[PDB]
């Protein structure tokens, strides 16, 4: 499989790029340069760098899903501020799959394909599934509160590294002005503090 | 003032054309074309694409905290369910504000000169203070548990909608496939169930 050792490589490369710098200035002629690959023979694998991280965040959502749930299996089935405490520390350890679930809804927007777009909300549906499982043994909670809980961490966990990440010299700026001080935003800690007040007000439902 | 109308002008272009077709696409130009002027004449007014949807974010914010704070203004002081309705309502009635709440974190973070970030900043956070005085009073939270509301809000009314406008052929992707029903996003329902839930589990606390 020169195939699929070369797929894996261009995904590597486009991930170890995202750590570097970012994604959501990563060019697909970036990560042909990277590889070290004509443009021409990366877009045979991928068709837009859209494609590509839309990959890398399915990726992102089996690593992270088979991490939450490996840690939830493991849990007393009814403590809310101890699940949304595992939320939030799983998803706090994990910037770049943070910035993808955040970058997604506008990734396959319009620049991949119907049937990329198919395959990749049906793989990430599934691991809501699977954590949302956990979630109803754990908590009791129907099959709508497990995804509300499951879209709003992954959102939340989402924006708040946005947040978090603005640039270097606007983080300095942050931390300069007293006036800023909301400004400068602690993902875990925020994230955590929210998911456990809301699965209590579930709970307590 | 040929020159605040001037401005008035050219954030109206901008705003309607992302009311047309979204916003992580208009370009400079574009706004430039739709007003009637050449590209270097408006950037005496606005830097960049970036700076002028700061601007609107920011108006988006004013307009946002009034209404909301307008209709809290005039509620029980203790009913989280009541409270957090009135934030799901104004946040999904205002899908520009919604999208630009996404796209902010990224507008500021390295195209906009720190002076407009800073006004920025502060401007958004006076909103948060109006907001979250109404929260103190009406459920007697303190200041860390408000604007972890409102930064809920906000973050996950943002990616909501931008969850709920894929892309037209998508949009019809989703309704025709019974697998990805989940992936079809009502803003106000979820917004509601998630901001109740949330503001009650604090308020039993």
């Amino acid at each position: 499989q020169a195939k699929q050792q070369r797929e894996e490589a261009i995904l590597d490369a486009a991930r170890e790029l995202g750590t570097e710098r970012g994604i959501r200035e990563i060019t697909l002629t970036d990560i042909a340069a990277t590889v070290g690959m004509h443009k021409s023979a990366l877009l045979r694998y991928f068709e837009t760098r859209e494609q590509i991280f839309l990959k890398i965040t399915a990726e992102g959502w089996k690593e992270w899903s088979a991490e939450l749930c490996a840690r939830l299996r493991e849990l007393p089935g009814a403590a809310p501020d101890a699940v949304g405490q595992v939320f939030a520390a799983t998803l706090a350890a994990r910037p770049l799959f943070c910035d993808l679930l955040a970058q997604a809804p506008l990734n396959l927007e319009r620049n991949v394909s119907v049937e990329s777009v198919r395959s990749f909300k049906i793989a990430t549906l599934d691991e809501v599934g699977r954590i949302g499982a956990e979630l109803r043994r754990l908590l009791g909670v129907d099959e709508t509160q497990a995804v509300d809980v499951i879209a709003t961490a992954t959102s939340l966990a989402g924006a708040l590294w946005q947040m978090a990440t603005p640039g270097p010299h606007i983080q300095t700026l942050y931390r300069s002005d007293p006036r800023l001080a909301h400004a400068v935003v602690e993902v875990e800690p925020r994230l955590n503090r929210v998911l456990g007040a809301l699965l209590r007000g579930i709970a307590d439902g």
